[PDB]
């Protein structure tokens, strides 16, 4: 009968909508995870950069000292 | 046949709830995305500053090397 | 009918978010390369500074 077919069809449409929403949800969650990993990696990079800043500071101090010494040695000559 | 209407109302209500949750999670995702963006720009600034600083440091080191060579030539 | 449309809308917005995230991770990779290069240059400058200290010590020994 056409009635049962129409009923089944309506149910199928409902199922399509629900599935579509599920598809969006899951993809969104994938984006969430990837975002999280990206954040972690970026933070590691932050740490690395900060350490590099420390080392660079030390090297700059050393270079200043060397500049003073060279300055004096040039004063001598 | 009011039951037929009731069932439809139930289905639509459930679908509506799903849509809501989807919207909320999407909004949160957008917020976190904003966060990540700001953190990214900040990190870029840090990288640029670091590069500039060590460029200056490189030039200073080179100048030091030159002065050293010049002083060593006097001996 | 506000379900089949609000679904397409959220889908489009989601796609935009995905593209955004892609651009973001690209930028992140670029940052990775930057970090590597920075490390190389840093080590190089460290060795240079060491050498400078040695030569300075030499010049000081000459006096
Ligand atoms: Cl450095």
């Amino acid at each position: 009968d056409q009635l049962t077919n129409d009923k089944a069809r309506v149910e199928v449409e409902r199922d399509n909508l629900a599935e579509d929403i599920m598809r969006l949800r899951e993809k969104l969650q994938e984006e969430m995870l990837q975002r999280e990993e990206a954040e972690n990696t970026l933070q590691s990079f932050r740490q690395d950069v900060d350490n590099a800043s420390l080392a660079r500071l030390d090297l700059e101090r050393k270079v200043e000292s060397l500049q003073e010494e060279i300055a004096f040695l040039k004063k001598l000559h």
